[PDB]
């Protein structure tokens, strides 16, 4: 599914990443822009072997399960199919994981490259949210 910027805003707010850890809510949509462009079904092979899924290209080394990225974890506890879905409720569980875990949003690289420090607020103006 290629969401709306606005439709993905408000989808991100009910599932509750509306300033999660502090994160307002364009950060997530600007990360979510620059790593999908708004497709769930993104994916993206890296050179270490290991996968990016979904709309915010969450990574196989560490969060899901793919079945082919040798020595990786699975701390979301999920098949990174499941970050393919058109319900983005299993790459937003996620991203809250990976957001906790002491870096912040710099966990993606596009975020700090392309969000970080830039009018995110500018991702949610003029939605109904
Ligand atoms: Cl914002
Ligand atoms: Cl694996
Ligand atoms: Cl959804
Ligand atoms: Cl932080
Ligand atoms: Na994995």
């Amino acid at each position: 599914k290629v969401f709306g910027r606005c439709e993905l805003a408000a989808a991100m707010k009910r599932h509750g990443l509306d300033n999660y850890r502090g994160y307002s809510l364009g950060n997530w949509v600007c990360a979510a822009k620059f790593e999908s462009n708004f497709n769930t079904q993104a994916t993206n092979r890296n050179t270490d072997g290991s996968t990016d899924y979904g709309i915010l290209q969450i990574n196989s080394r560490w969060w899901c399960n793919d079945g082919r990225t040798p020595g990786s974890r699975n701390l979301c506890n999920i098949p990174c199919s499941a970050l393919l879905s058109s319900d983005i409720t299993a790459s937003v569980n996620c991203a809250k994981k990976i957001v906790s875990d002491g870096n912040g949003m710099n966990a993606w690289v596009a975020w700090r490259n392309r969000c970080k420090g830039t009018d995110v607020q500018a991702w949610i103006r003029g939605c109904r949210l």
